Parts: structure tokens; sequence; C-alpha cells
């Protein structure tokens, strides 16, 4: 089986990336982000939904999980999809400053207002992607999100969430938060991926060191070939 | 027809990535090299070379070429090639001291000398990869590099070049220079290109926003679903 990370284990990991392996924070976020976008036409395909360009809203929280949100965005564009983004809480870093003038010269929109109703979500958006926060959140989600949240479990469309879904507590959970669809799972599944009920769950972040994945005994398994993604059962 | 650019037009577009659209250079690097990684995948695939796992040198030159070059070893590796890196002027700064550090800590080698007879080379390699100079190239190639190309002319193993064939006159090619037999143009073909003989050409960086592919009138065509790379006829 593939190991299931603790907080203090992804922490301990994803700080080895950065200070041992040297890579820098845009090297991996454009790799986690093109994996998402790979889920989510693996399990969506564009083909296979009613809409032609399908539309998705990808809703990108205050940190580096937004940060995927938006790369994720922008492969979703190339891929055939025609995204929408909503980012109300904008660290202005060059980071995110750059993500964003990225997607905008690319004529993805940046709502102004989440629609306030889970049936205007529904009627404009076939699928929604959750990059809210991951596995560093902790205590009560504050506004906007709360509420943000709260109209996410209204959905009837599916939700993609980013390495957690957001709303959860990071190890147990959380049996009255959303329910999403498909969960990219980054670098390795965290422990809160355990009470997953969704269809599909895969596997990103194509970028693990041997030394890394042997040092924490992550039992990765094989991409296929030259894929960046793989799917779990 | 897919358009083949001027060194005029290429630096334009390149610049228009960075300033316009402000990508930073990581970020496309980091797609570049993965789709070089991938052509060589697709051209070269690893069951069906007799080492096993297949070996591969990369030469890496010293500007942003070569840092595709660090990439592309780096996913080589993890698609399941063994790879080495001969990287002989590198520049100090983070971009490409991060990508060293990368390489190094995946057990990827810098050999400290290139390997002085074509014998040698295509004993130990099953592959070259040429990233040495890409279209910012101009006048007599100086040390190390000229002795490098020498050993290169002789090579009986197959040289794949990112861009550019190193050597070639941006625009007009070089008649004695390296003929490789696959060549990767990155966002656009160059018109050395129209002087390529060998047997794969593939497009590669698939980033290019519609907008900035209208402007110049690219005419890219359809990569394949969720693939980065497409192979020209
Ligand atoms: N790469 C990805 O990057 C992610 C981790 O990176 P990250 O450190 O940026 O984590 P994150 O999951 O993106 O979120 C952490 C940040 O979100 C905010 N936050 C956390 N809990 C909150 C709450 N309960 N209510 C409102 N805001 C809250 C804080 O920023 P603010 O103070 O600005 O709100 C905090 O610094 C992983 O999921 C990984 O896959
Ligand atoms: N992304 C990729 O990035 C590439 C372009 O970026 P880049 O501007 O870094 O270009 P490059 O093709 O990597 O090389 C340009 C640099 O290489 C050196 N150089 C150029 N001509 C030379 C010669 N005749 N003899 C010895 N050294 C020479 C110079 O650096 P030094 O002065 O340090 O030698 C120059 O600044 C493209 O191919 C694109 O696909």
């Amino acid at each position: 089986a593939v190991k299931y990370l603790s907080q203090e284990e992804a922490q301990a990991v994803d700080q080895e990336l950065f200070n041992e392996y040297q890579f820098s924070v845009d090297q991996l976020m454009e790799l986690a982000g093109l994996s998402c976008a790979t889920a989510i036409a693996k399990a969506y395909p564009p083909t296979s939904m009613s809409k032609s360009p399908p539309t998705v809203l990808v809703i990108c929280g205050p940190g580096n999980n937004g940060g995927d949100g938006l790369v994720c965005a922008r492969h979703l564009k190339l891929f055939g999809y025609q995204p929408t983004i909503y980012y109300p809480k904008r660290p202005n870093k060059p980071l995110f400053t750059g993500l964003v003038t990225q997607c905008q010269k690319m004529d993805i929109p940046f709502l102004g207002e989440m629609p306030p109703e889970p049936m205007m979500v529904d009627e404009l958006y076939e699928l929604v992607v959750d990059a809210i926060f991951g596995f560093s959140f902790k205590g009560d989600v504050r506004e906007p999100f709360h509420s943000i949240l709260s109209v996410l479990s209204g959905l009837t469309v599916p939700i993609a969430s980013i390495d957690i879904p957001s709303g959860w507590d990071v190890e147990k959970g959380n049996p009255s938060g959303i329910q999403p669809d498909l969960l990219i799972s980054l670098t390795a599944p965290k422990k809160s991926a355990t009470h997953f009920t969704g269809r599909y769950h895969y596997l990103g972040g194509r970028f693990v060191p041997p030394a890394l994945e042997k040092k924490y005994q992550l039992n990765l398994p094989s991409y296929p070939d030259t894929e960046c993604v793989y799917r779990l059962q």
C-alpha cells in the first residue's frame, strides 16, 4: 500500500523538498497544478460533458493551495475547458501577482463575487475545483471562506479537491464537511484521505526524488510511462 | 502549415511571454524541460533500447538552453532513464544553482570532463542530448564548446537537440554542423528547422496563450488531449 502522511510528515517532506533539494516554490507549483489539470481531464474529459467547451469554476484560497489552483486553471484552458476563477484573498507576492496576470491575459475571468446560490453555480459551472485550503490549515474557517464552503456543500455538480478537501481536519477529516467526487493527493496522500468516499482518487506531483521517497517509506506507485498522475484503488 | 520564426520573431515572442504575460523563467523552463523529456521518451522509449535502464548524456550550455537541459535530465530520470550531465560553464544565479542541486540529490551525476572520444561517448551513452546553445546564439563558438561539438560530430548514437541544433546559424543552419536525429522545437519552430533532416521533429512548450499565438499567426497544431508534445510531418 502507499503511505498516508501525518501533518508532521507532510510538513517534513515539503520542507525537505525546498531546503534539502532546493526546488523553488514555482517549480513544484507548476508541476502540481499540471497534475491537477490532468487528473481532471482524465476523470471528466471534455468530450464526455454536455457543454462544448465545458465550464469549470476554480476557487482559490489564500496560500499555496490557491496557487496550485491558478496553475490548474491555466492548464485546463489549454486542455480545452473554459475555466472561471474566484480568488478573493490574494497575497501580494510576485509569485501570485504573476500567476494572476497569466490567467488574465489568457482570458480566464476572475469573478468579483461568488454566485450566492448553489443553483447558480450548478447552472453555470459543470465542475468546481476546490483549491482553498491544503495541509497547513488549522482552526475555524473565517470569512469569506466559511460561506463559500457553505455554498459548496449545497452543490449538485462534482467537486474536485486539491490535496485535501478544504474544511476537513488534515488528519481526522470532517463528517459534515464538503464531500468531493475527485481528490488529487499531491506528493503523497494525507491521513484525511482514508475518510474519502468519492469516485476518483488520483495521485499527483511526480517529482519525488527516489531518496526522499525511500527515507519516508512512501511506497509510491509506478506512474505509467510519461504520465504525471496515477489513479488509486 | 505551422509558422517558422525568425530570430527577431523568436525574441519578440519570448519577450512577450515574460513581460506582457509575466511568466517567470522557471515556469517556462520547467514546462520546456518536461516537453523535451517527453519527446525523448516518445521517440526512444526505454523498453525499446538495449540497456536497462537506458543511459543518456545531457550536455548543457551556459544559458537557458542549458537550463532546459537540466530540467530535462531530471524528468528523464523519473521516466526511467539513467542520465548523466555535463555542464562545464555554469552561470552563478539561483535558478541555475537550484537546478544543479536538484539533479545532484537525485543522484544524477555531473561529469568533470567530456569523454574525449566519440567511441567512448558511444559505449557509455545510448542517447545524447544537445542542450548547449539555443536561438540567441551568434558568432564563433568558443571553448570548451568548439571541441565538444567536434566530438558530437563524430558520434554514432542519436543526438536530440533542444530548440536548435547547437552550432547552426539560427536562421540559415549549418551544412557541416551536427546532424541530430530528434529536434524538439520549443514554442514554435525556428527557420533553421527547414534544414532539418533527422527522423523526429517534435513540437514542445504547450504554454502558448491563444492571444499570443493569434498575434504572431503561429498556426500551432492541436496537441492531443493532455499531451505536452506533438510530432510534426
